């Protein structure tokens, strides 16, 4: 089955009860950008990127259209199969897996629909029917942290990401401890993300503050050199989220151990295809990891839950999805959402949505 | 969601035509291959075979095949027939016996395709190829005779030369890899001196030493992982690791390390088709060519070694070997694959691309 | 003395007040495999294999007898002895150690009678006359594992193996606490055996939060790679029991010194001949480990005991025998087993028993 | 002085005589994209970025306009000093060195402009008044390919670069060996660039086969951890040339000495401030390095011009122009060129280019 | 069966004399058995005939009513002296061969079974002029030697290199395994040059530099193929040497590691490595050499890179009908009880020393 004609479209969202507040950035609102394939035989299937801001990554919704319209010049005729994509797409352009994403995650889409079949069964098989969230608290007030923290648990999240950095590490001292005496004894999990906030020096200090609290430390530093500095000197859980920028990097993280798991984004490693080596890899070397994407809609919280639903649960520490913070859903009957801390799996064909071709506006760009 | 509703086993001789084939580590006259046959709830059937080299090539033998696919079968009827939920499952009942393993999973992958009406090769991400290399794989053999079919085989177009070495002085060996040199340098056709495990580190580095001139690889010239440690920094040749990349996590550990520049590697050992595309995966992201071969069998085998062949950017794909030139019979005497011109032309029927007589084993030795 | 006729036997031995609680798989009940040697004399050997169930390593009770087919049909006029032998099998089929260890004990239980000598004299001579052992706590409940480990050492164990995994984390924690609570002071020597049950970030965290609980870590991960990976960031001492899979294995293991210490199977490591040249590499290495098998009867039972006689006491960090877990004896009069937490060295020919040649029934196989 | 607004433009270049082969992916025709800045008092200064194909890098003309306008979009009142105009543009967007390169050199020309002196010497003050260069032979056919490099040795370059890959290994290494039959006896240098193209087999046989041969490796392989892995296996030199991709990363290559020598770009590294950091770390270093941008017309070889008179001869291997192959000049009167194998260093205040407001026709976004 | 009294003697090895020195060991029912262990002279090795005899008199005032086992032999040797293994070694082999003899098999059985009724040896070649050193290669390997070990230094390495280049000229073609032996007496530098020069040569460098440190520093810039030989002072050294890699093989003597239990334990090591090594002594007569020969004789013939016997060296046998001898380059193993010999229990005299 061939590409017959791709379409690209742009989307805001406003972050609800925004802004969710990160140490690399702020985020008040997001574009999201929307690829449309359309088979020969008149089948679409859909695809998503939205980064979080245009400072959290090498990343921007004016990068993720001009990357697209990039793509999709030289992609009529293709086959609609992972594979094929990919070695036309890595043909037309270098790098850039945030578009590529969007492309790989429609091309997922159409494919199920196709056979008739979700795309967790394209993925290898889901493992489960539903799979569980962890919740991000955005940098605050430590008393606030901690209050939110207790709330969240309460209403089922398994996990709890804590939001670091951009201020005196003192101050993420006193917040960790303040959400970890709010929430101990309840077996919740625990990651202090640094958002790549903290020198080496800081990292340390973190570390060998806490070692009473049962945190991971999330991407604490700003490189892949800086992890390896901290390595050996924190007997902590280290682990890598925004330096994990493709399959080679991680590889080369996790052979030699730099690391004891990942958050791990779909855009940020290229699409589900690539995804889905990164979840065979983890499963290999048992390091347990998120199944994110930086921000988006349905599309992207579709791709992030088939892909986490065939991961062994105890390795999946994780979707984190941006849908409680979007005001809107592509799909209301379909669309994912987080009930009780946990996400449902779809069932349907493809991605289990259906969102009117028309549904955003005319087209930015056809080829 | 298809089930498994019946597993059935059989077993079945293939001998080796113009044999024997040998290998350093046992040669080989005859070969008991181990069949699967998984019925669907629908009666949709899936094949898999499972078939050892001999029971000193590798930790795997016949017996031990059908002895693990018997603790496997008894507790797979119920279970759905995609590849993560059979690893899961599989996983729960018998620890290792990656070759055992792998036959259920090319099984499955079989019913698979069948059931979705497209071929293994589009379950494991698509095609990029309609055909795909092979390579030749001489056993050890005197050298200029070895030099004499080397330059017969690459006319006959294989892409690459697989020469098979050990069990005999070092002296040997290089007299063997500088005659089959001499005879077919100038055609462009690829080079592998595969020691199969026989080498001291002392040879390993006088093989390498003694001819920076021919571009060959060395294929698991050593015993161990660590004896390949030992030499890496000291042979100026690409190593590629064969025999000792007995799972995910190891390969994992010989690549990101940069240990080695390649890989031999063969679906039943890594575990089934959906480890060996994870394996093709990681090899891509490294820019590492591989080999896609099986250790023996018949079409069943040689059927899943092409369908993921086909996967790999040529330029990374070593060659798919199969076994079929030494076996006699095809199990699908129509849509069995084989080699032709050095090249293996790649199935397009759903699953496998096989039709099999379900009878064409004899009675089951076991089902569950 | 020549190898004349091997004969091949399997029998069922259930768990006593089952089931035995393992991370990587439970087990109610177990199928031993035995074999007899039959020299032109007609002197006889016995030797046995039986793994724990079929998911605790690479080896179970199908496979072990398939394995010792292919292994008795090629061994008929070997002679029955050590090298000899090994020689001999490793011709015939490669690894399976388990399977060709219970050949092994087989004929060093030949030589020994054709000798007139104990097998621990065949392996060096026996240092001692009774050997320590060390009491195995299945994963249960913290309070009653600190029960039952005091109710352990008031028997008389010099160190007990505390089992844990397939659980959170915390729990384990619990269970360590407790159970060093409940002992500490007494100076029984403590194992927190992972088996192989945790991920990198939770041995971190079981070392992190205990530096005051005197355990040693025995096999807290799943692979060799990240024993390594724990290794620089645990400041517990760390031993290997399931990835010690050969002499060469264990080698690279001490040698990079990669660990404290061993837990040592006869099985794994393919049997007394492999297992006293392991006995060696520690001695010279001052490394201290144990010396245990799978599971098994008498014949098992008394290859542990005559090689643990040969290791310096303060080495030896104890002789585990399924003995009483098995219901019965193969020889009631002879037959090893612990009393006040330690075991008598048998001093007879051979391994010391004497087993009626149809005691199993008929054979499976002949060769 | 302060930035009172910013306007971009694109242009076409196509490849005189081309196209120039790359195992990347070749070349026809190049976008450019040009950035006038013009300060509160209306003087202006000029910036320009033009990767060479969506394939060679992770950069592409649509990116470089797509990142240029966001940060335009924010650089109004910001002050036209080197390090204010990074800081600001860092928090704007994250990464994207080869647009950031264009607003930083359209920083140092006006920045020259205003005080009326050459980009050289506020970049620590020119050593020569000519700079050596060097010539890069596409890939082509082995013959044609040596006596392409016998016409510009003859023609006065003091270094040549063969560009090689894409195709088999066998014919790269005919062609190194035949352009040194041709060059071997006139002293000049000689780098072997594989374009990212070789497995670590092929990089390990070209090295094994040439030792005679004094070529450079420049960046044989496809990564970091490719360059890594052949480093103690090449008896040759390795440069890093496109792994290069910021300063960082850079002093992580050079001080763990994987590499001898860079070919580095200004695009890449982000602009003038950066390449004059990159600068001083190889002079510390003694690493010999290139002083060469992707692609381009008179602004961006004006800059690669300017920081290549400010190396030390020894360690400039030669700054690489598109001039040659670019048919027009923005300016006629002062664009550089180069002649006899080198380029004359321009003694103007800024950049020392004077072109035309409205030579790019209008601008396609301001802000 | 406890050892009841333990003699020592002293007795001139006559050539072809170097100082002997002889155990003893009776057992309470009368049986004895022989060990031997003899330096060759006192700077190859941190070894020497009095420090010999005065280890053993320590060794042995402490050693009545241990059992004649090697376990409990060692086990009490090490609580009475430190070190010393070249002295620990002749009251090791004593303790084989009356225990061999107690139980009617030969010492290669108690050793785990002999694979081979005869082992291969090699020809020590002495250091010498070049063409000398050639002439005499060839007249070795025409004797039947499967590998010829070249001594090298104390002299410029130019002339080492003609040595070796020379000798190589003379017998390449005949297959036979080739040794170059710096003995301990190559600095770096000459040993980087030795490796360097002579690619087309297919030597193992045997120890050629003083120290352990010595051989890492050259480990990873020679591509010839390196053995330990004097390094190897202990179980612990080789294990840390072979486990690191930072060698292919090893030259062994069972008087430096310490006796046929540790040696045993060395082969079984090798083994799992598939690492290649000699089974040597330092010099001495027939108890040695027995010794060596029974250990030999259950190593993997493809590893066993050859038993040195001093015994063409010797001018006399304690045993002349059963002392093993070196013929055709080959050794034929004994089958007798223990080591396989017969001495006169007054053979070398009256005790210098007993308890
Ligand atoms: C929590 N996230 C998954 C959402 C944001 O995009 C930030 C990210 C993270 O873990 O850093
Ligand atoms: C050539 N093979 C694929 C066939 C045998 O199974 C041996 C193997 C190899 O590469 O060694
Ligand atoms: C305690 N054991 C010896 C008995 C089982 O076989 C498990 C084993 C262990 O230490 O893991
Ligand atoms: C020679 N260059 C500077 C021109 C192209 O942009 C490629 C580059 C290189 O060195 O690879
Ligand atoms: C050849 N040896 C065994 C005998 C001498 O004692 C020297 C020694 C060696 O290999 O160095
Ligand atoms: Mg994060
Ligand atoms: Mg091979
Ligand atoms: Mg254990
Ligand atoms: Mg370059
Ligand atoms: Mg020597
Ligand atoms: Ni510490
Ligand atoms: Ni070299």
């Amino acid at each position: 089955l061939k590409i017959a004609e791709i379409q690209l479209f742009q989307h805001d969202l406003p972050v609800v009860n925004g802004p969710y507040r990160i140490a690399s950035g702020d985020v008040w609102s997001l574009t999201t950008t929307i690829v449309k394939i359309i088979a020969e035989d008149g089948t679409i299937g859909w695809g998503e990127t939205c980064p979080v801001g245009p400072t959290y990554a090498e990343a921007h919704a004016g990068g993720a259209l001009a990357a697209l319209e990039v793509l999709a010049s030289g992609l009529a005729g293709a086959e609609a199969l992972p594979l094929p994509l990919h070695t036309r797409m890595d043909s037309l352009l270098c790098g850039h897996n945030y578009a590529k994403s969007a492309l790989d995650i429609a091309v997922h889409d159409l494919w199920g629909k196709r056979l008739g079949v979700p795309v967790h069964e394209l993925l290898g098989g889901a493992l489960t029917d539903s799979v569980s969230s962890y919740y991000s608290l955005g940098v605050m007030e430590p008393d606030e942290a901690a209050r939110q923290a207790l709330e969240k648990q309460r209403e089922g999240y398994s996990r709890l990401q804590v939001k670091l950095g951009a201020r005196p590490i003192e101050i993420d001292i006193e917040a960790i401890r303040k959400v970890w005496e709010a929430v101990r004894g309840t077996g919740i999990a625990l990651a202090a993300d640094g958002n790549r906030g903290w020198t080496t020096r800081d990292a340390l200090r973190f570390s060998r503050e806490c070692p009473d609290i049962p945190f991971v430390m999330e991407q604490p530093c700003n490189s892949f050199e800086d992890l390896e500095a901290i390595r050996p000197l924190c007997h902590h859980a280290l682990y890598m989220d925004e330096d994990g920028t493709s399959l080679n990097t991680v590889i080369t993280a996790a052979a030699t151990s730099l690391v004891d798991g990942f958050g791990m984004k779909v855009s940020r490693i290229g699409g589900l295809q690539h995804m889905r080596a990164f979840r065979d890899f983890c499963a290999a070397r048992n390091l347990p990891h998120t199944c994110d994407d930086a921000w988006g809609g349905d599309i992207v919280s579709a791709a992030c839950t088939h892909i986490a639903s065939t991961v062994l649960p105890r390795l999946m520490e994780g979707a984190w999805l941006a849908q409680p913070y979007v005001a809107e859903h592509y799909d209301a009957e379909n669309g994912v959402r987080i009930e009780g801390g946990r996400i449902r799996v779809p069932q349907g064909p493809g991605l289990g949505l259906t969102i009117d071709p028309e549904r955003f506006g005319p087209p930015l760009f056809s080829a």
